[PDB]
């Protein structure tokens, strides 16, 4: 089972629905759920930090990103929270409205197994990672954003700026599946 | 603006025309249009699910009915699709041909503000809501149909079995206007 920290965004139920389409169970929990409670449940195999409105309003996610042992995927706000946690920089950017964005995969790692090298993703660039933390690498970019996806170079910590959980993101469910594979799930 | 999901019926342009007559702009879209693309457009204030021929051919409507935050009105197939989405039952009924039907308003809430208690409506009863979903209430009925109109008890989700968009439906435009009032529009 995958625990989804609800950072209060509009696509949190989509994460659950999209995981259900590939056979993976998940539980949406408050973003204040302590890490010890998450990791002591032996049913939990990974954590997703969801999108939401306010980077200041999701600081328990910083503790989770730093200290979790389980694999972690941050989506949009979640990707930004992971960057801040590890000392990278986040700030405002121009293209705030939701749009289809052509993403270019720089390193297949994982997120992008069995995904083409270019695909269109549903994304909002109101905020973005300005500086990738130390010991992280960029995995994908777009014409308007240098960091559409990143991961830690050796730990199972991943971030995407776009939303894989919505239908407009081509191969979104396969990106989710790849994260679930890191969490130990098997797929035929 | 109101988005109209085109379920392939013969009165879809009538919805747009009738809305224009009361000063409300609308855009007819494919019934496969994802909910995220609808709700991310800040000009959209509500959603109408149109009539059409095939309840199996309009399941993106079920996702919309379940998960939209914007007000929704379903017309004939649309009303049926909303019932099915929330766990009610739909099935065949006798009076399949289009006819003028005398509709009795049981609860004004809403659709029927500034509408008389009884009025004649253009309707086909090939299919009908056999069991209103849990958490819904009936608003209107006829001699041959227990559920001429329904709504969710607290959410802005509405269904009508008849076509308010056609001229033969008395006060049709006022029913549409009432839905538009729930969507934030002002008249007077």
């Amino acid at each position: 089972m995958i625990v989804i920290l609800d950072n209060g965004g509009q696509y949190v139920h989509r994460i659950h629905r999209s995981l259900k389409y590939i056979g993976v169970s998940s539980k949406i929990v408050p973003n204040t759920t302590p890490l010890e409670e998450i990791e002591s449940n032996k049913e939990v195999k990974g954590i997703i930090l969801s999108g939401g409105p306010d980077i200041e309003k999701a600081k328990n996610c910083i503790d989770i990103a730093l200290n979790a042992k389980l694999p972690i995927l941050g989506i949009c706000l979640g990707h930004q929270l992971i960057a801040l946690a590890y000392g990278g920089e986040v700030g405002r950017a121009e293209a705030e409205e939701y749009a289809l964005t052509k993403v270019y995969v720089d390193k297949e790692n994982d997120l992008f197994k069995n995904v083409p090298r270019e695909f269109n993703a549903w994304a909002s660039h109101k905020d973005e990672v300005k500086k990738v933390p130390e010991g992280f690498e960029i995995l994908a970019h777009s014409d308007i954003c240098q960091v559409e996806a990143m991961k830690h170079k050796t730990k199972p910590i991943y971030g995407v700026q776009f939303h894989p959980e919505v239908a407009h993101t081509e191969y979104g469910n396969e990106i989710l599946k790849n994260f679930c594979k890191v969490c130990g799930y098997k797929f035929e």
